[PDB]
């Protein structure tokens, strides 16, 4: 099929688009159709040609005639996409550099048909992954996105992460800038980078240390502060090479797990990296992440994607997250809730269904090659001391 066809017409539904492109891993990596990645590319950087006069109308309704008073600068074509916004460069009225990510005017309204414009548009492609079927995707899509409109709860979230990770040598959170924030935009600090999507040219040696702390953040986030951001957007997380940091710019769908969950969930990870398949097929259906019922191939994608953490995570050799077979194995994950099911699951059983998954596959697009026995052991050590 055409590209271009495809991304002017996925433009016009861009929050949809890059948000369930963010929920299926819709990447350059060893398994999704490369033309299907690169028309992804192309609508990210398409923020570019969306109309001037829509972000001065969130602006505007936002925080009324007068906004630009604060402004020394403000950059008409923004620097980044994040899904249902874009993020703008500006200067305060002072030289304090910012990013404001503004919304798209009427987004929360247009919601159910932009979601079923965008899967008109991905049937008709043929490039959807195997497994994936649009009848099935369209409400765990509509209702993730309503969840992405909320910036004043993703202002909240921000803090607490920037909280969490006080001090941190590594990752950082810009400071939430409050007279530039309201509930269609959100303004941070500046920071400045190589977004991960873009860093598969980095060394070997800088793209393992960063990834490695990304999966360490995934289990902290999992198992230490039960807070934790299902589908990241990896495009919004900046390398600073000069400074070895990496700041954390999207929030977005932001979710507490209580203990029942992450209790249940620790342990099908502890079964996988004990190899026992059984355990881990039995847990799965206690957290439904299977019914049991699933066709057997179905059954396998789960299980197989989860022994492969297992195998990551029981193993003091690195391991190589690149390979064709493990990131085909993580991504036919997916596909094992996206069915018809007699009965619907919490939506907070989807969302952490997908989590861990995520994380391997950014390691997976940078080529990450690394030891992942110690971070568990020790996630899992200390988890079970407050138990």
């Amino acid at each position: 099929a055409n590209a271009e066809r495809i991304v002017r017409t996925l433009c016009k539904v861009r929050g949809a688009a890059l948000k369930l492109g963010q929920m299926l891993s819709i990447q350059d990596d060893a398994f999704i159709n490369p033309h299907l990645a690169k028309i992804f590319e192309r609508v990210r950087q398409s923020a570019d040609f969306m109309p001037l006069k829509q972000m001065m109308k969130t602006l505007n309704n936002d925080l009324g005639p007068n906004w630009r008073d604060k402004l020394e600068y403000f950059e008409e074509r923004p620097f980044a996409a994040a899904s249902i916004g874009q993020v703008h460069l500006a200067r305060m009225k002072g030289g304090r550099e910012v990013a404001m990510k503004i919304q798209y005017p009427g987004v929360a309204q247009s919601i159910n048909s932009d979601v079923n414009n965008l899967m008109a548009v991905l049937n008709m492609s043929n490039m959807l992954p195997e497994g994936l079927f649009p009848e099935h995707l369209i409400d765990v899509l509509r209702r993730e996105l309503a969840l992405e409109c909320d910036y004043q709860r993703e202002a909240a979230c921000a803090r607490k992460f920037r909280d969490l990770l006080k001090g941190h040598p590594f990752f950082y959170v810009p400071e939430i800038v409050d007279e530039l924030c309201s509930p269609h935009v959100l303004t941070t600090e500046l920071v400045s980078g190589f977004p991960l999507d873009q860093a598969e040219g980095l060394s070997q040696e800088i793209r393992n240390e960063i990834c490695y702390n990304i999966l360490v953040l995934c289990l902290r986030e999992l198992f230490e502060f039960h807070f934790m951001q299902t589908d990241p957007n990896w495009s919004n997380f900046f390398y600073d090479p000069q400074q070895h940091k990496v700041a954390l710019l999207d929030f977005g769908a932001t979710r507490e797990y209580d203990r029942s969950f992450t209790d249940l969930y620790i342990q099908i990870i502890r079964a996988a990296a004990d190899r026992d398949r059984e355990t881990v097929r039995a847990k799965s259906i206690e957290m439904k992440f299977l019914t049991g019922y699933e066709v057997k191939v179905m059954e396998d994608a789960h299980l197989d994607a989860i022994l492969i953490l297992g195998e990551a995570f029981a193993s003091d050799e690195p391991f190589d997250f690149g390979t064709q077979s493990t990131t085909e194995k993580i991504h036919n994950l997916i596909p094992v809730m996206l069915r018809h099911r007699l009965v619907p699951p919490p939506e907070e059983t989807y969302s952490l269904h997908r989590k861990m998954g995520g994380s391997f596959l950014i390691c997976s697009k940078l080529k990450a090659r690394f030891p992942c026995k110690a971070m568990f052991e020790e996630a899992y050590s200390n988890y079970c001391k407050r138990q």
